[PDB]
């Protein structure tokens, strides 16, 4: 209901998701919801930055009223089509018609293709492209692949407020809209979750797009993103943490994910564990069948080595394998050391798979054919196993 | 507690595993549990069919005392190593060290690999082989492969009494044991749920054994497996039905699986549908992230096609499908037609990996390059999975 200002004139005027518990379809697990978030400027000239998903117009619209009776709108923002931020698009312009469009190239064509049957003046902005509201003005800055190619930056230079979108936003529902209102430890594991499973493979289009805003000294005195959050008292903490991540250093930390039908996989595990902890190395067990993969990979963004197991059925993998495996395909884990192991009773089958998709996601597997073993664990074996995590501390080292 | 007895000198001595869910670890989900069948045989000489899961030795034993404190024990045949048969081999093995073990070769091998530490006066069995107990005695056929290498069926003339182990069972826990005191129609879909997810991928060994067994005109009054109920009553609907099943003729049906973040796959999923009902085709829908994989592999055991959508995310398939891909290549559907089809943003990815997966499942694409759509399906793109769906349906006719 109650819209909240970020400053005189500027107001958050999205809307807070509190029961969604599954964001992309059934791609991120958002346990604590999120929200949509959109952003008004009021000035001689004013202008809203995003909308809201569909099932939450009248939630945006009446925030809008909030402000002004009758929606003026002279400008429309998107700097992101998806859907979790322009399904309100057409709403919106039957609610202010002559509302003029500022948006990159391909967020025009995406506007075109999921809604039509919609009039609107455009005009397609680019990279440093400026257009002025009276006291403030709003210059943008594309940003290619920083999830979708139609993606781009909004900066209102007068307060030192950048709204990047879907970037240094977290899925997270609060009645609180600042970081200074959550805990500060609480607010970043969740922001990491979201680059973990959004960002990830987009790395290096990361540190570029970073240090330009750099080279420019654009001064960022605020972010407010899309979802989740605003960062408005240290918001140097997530730039500089994505800037970590997006290198991937790493910690030496690493992450082991499983499964097993009769527990010889698994004893390989704490095998594997019990060694890489010896190299003074932390880990993460994660038994897939019981885990959640979106945690699981956040857990890997910081890891420098991921090792995954699983028996045979049918001379193929263990299904509940899969997942995280084509998921870290896709994704591209940045830098990264693995292995793959686990039984079989006669043929086997699961390995190739495994290391096949491992490679596929560009792990450097520190040890090509990994440890099989067949119907039982045998002390040998074990002990391979151990030293093998042993070898991996050792590389991982730090 | 108690024993139930199958007919004088015989007696049922397994357990009923009321709360497991998931069983081969998180593989084949058991919605309402099961059981491990092991059964006595009570004659000049006694001997014991299989054992039990670990967790549940006690009550084994406990089952064997009541029938003859003192526990005899000449013979114990291990029909499978499996786990939840033989995990109360070295219990049972301590309980009687003089004990007589029957089995297949492979099953000795796997016995002296998962045990060891344990030896036992054995005596490796061969299809046709037979050993006397007094009035009845008890001849074993060797089933390869028909699960496992060391299977093996345990068949009693006296009484025309079939102990295939797992082969014939359903994972059900029921405090009644045999079909005539359990509902005919929930039963035998049970007894399907078993076939489709472990027995699918050796149907063809599957009628090959049935078919031996016709031959040596065996005569099958009762058919006790190692999990669920005890066909008493009719052991004929069951043979029918593994006849069936096995053959693969299966019935003019269609399974559509899929999953997706925006619906545009889902809608796709529905126009395939409509033309295939339209051929006159029953179909399932099966949205993977709120459907339980092995309940919907149940439906494709009779099913002529099977259709697996998903957009496309980081040029890759959404990792909910990837499950039922994999498990299917494993599984290898006999005599199937498909299709794969999904929409994506720019690059597209997933079609691929589908048809890729697909092919290795041995199911015949009915047009390679399967439907596709870019952002939202327009009025001609639905048309054509209409057509398309049609086109199944024509081929499926029956
Ligand atoms: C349904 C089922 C299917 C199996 N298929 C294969 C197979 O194709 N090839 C193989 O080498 N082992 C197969 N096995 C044996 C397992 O790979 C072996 O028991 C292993 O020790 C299990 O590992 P775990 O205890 O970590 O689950 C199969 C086991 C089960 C229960
Ligand atoms: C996290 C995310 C990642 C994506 N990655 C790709 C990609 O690599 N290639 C592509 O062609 N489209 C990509 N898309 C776009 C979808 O394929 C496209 O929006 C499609 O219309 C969604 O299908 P659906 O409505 O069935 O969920 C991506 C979308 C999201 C939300
Ligand atoms: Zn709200
Ligand atoms: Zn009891
Ligand atoms: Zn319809």
């Amino acid at each position: 209901s109650q819209p909240v200002a970020i400053t005189d004139g500027i107001y958050w005027v999205g809307a807070v998701d509190w029961n969604i518990r599954y964001f992309h379809g059934p791609a991120f697990s958002t346990h604590r919801g999120t929200t949509y978030n959109a952003y008004l400027i009021v000035d001689d000239k004013t202008a809203l930055v995003d909308t809201v998903y569909e099932p939450f117009k009248e939630e945006l619209i009446a925030k809008l009223k909030q402000i002004k009776d009758p929606v003026k709108l002279d400008y429309l923002v998107v700097n992101h089509t998806e859907s979790d931020h322009a399904g309100a698009f057409p709403a919106i312009m039957e609610l202010c018609p002559d509302a003029h469009v500022l948006c990159t190239q391909r967020a025009f064509d995406s506007l075109k293709a999921h809604y039509s049957h919609i009039d609107f003046n455009y005009t397609i902005v680019k990279t440093g492209t400026s257009v002025s509201l009276g006291k403030r003005s709003l210059t943008f800055i594309e940003a290619p692949m920083l999830h979708w190619p139609d993606s781009m930056f909004t900066y209102v230079p007068e307060e030192a407020l950048l709204l990047p979108n879907d970037a240094f936003g977290q899925h997270i529902a609060t009645s609180v809209r600042f970081d200074d209102q959550v805990d500060a430890g609480l607010i970043m594991d969740e922001a990491a979750k979201y680059y973990a499973n959004i960002l990830m493979p987009f790395s290096n289009l990361i540190t570029k797009k970073l240090d330009e805003i750099q080279k420019i000294n654009l001064a960022i005195k605020t972010i407010a993103p899309s979802h989740g959050i605003i960062w408005r008292k240290d918001p140097g903490r997530i730039i500089e943490a994505y800037a970590r991540w997006a290198e991937g250093q790493g910690k030496a930390k690493a992450v082991i994910a499983y499964d097993t039908m009769w527990l010889s996989t698994e004893k390989m595990a704490h095998a594997l564990m019990d060694g890489l902890v010896a190299g003074g190395c932390e880990v993460k067990l994660f038994k897939l069948s019981v885990s959640d993969r979106n945690d699981v990979i956040k857990e890997i963004l910081d890891a420098r080595a991921v090792l995954v197991g699983s028996p045979t059925i049918n001379n193929d993998i263990l299904p509940v394998v899969s997942p995280l495996l084509d998921d870290l395909v896709g994704l591209r884990p940045k830098n990264k050391v693995g292995l793959a192991f686990g039984a079989y009773g006669w043929g086997g089958g699961a390995q190739k798979i495994l290391e096949e998709r491992l490679k596929a996601a560009k792990i450097e597997l520190i040890a090509e054919p990994g440890p099989t073993v067949q119907w039982v664990p045998r002390g040998e074996d074990l002990q391979r196993c151990y030293e093998l995590g042993r070898k991996i501390a050792a590389r991982i080292a730090d």
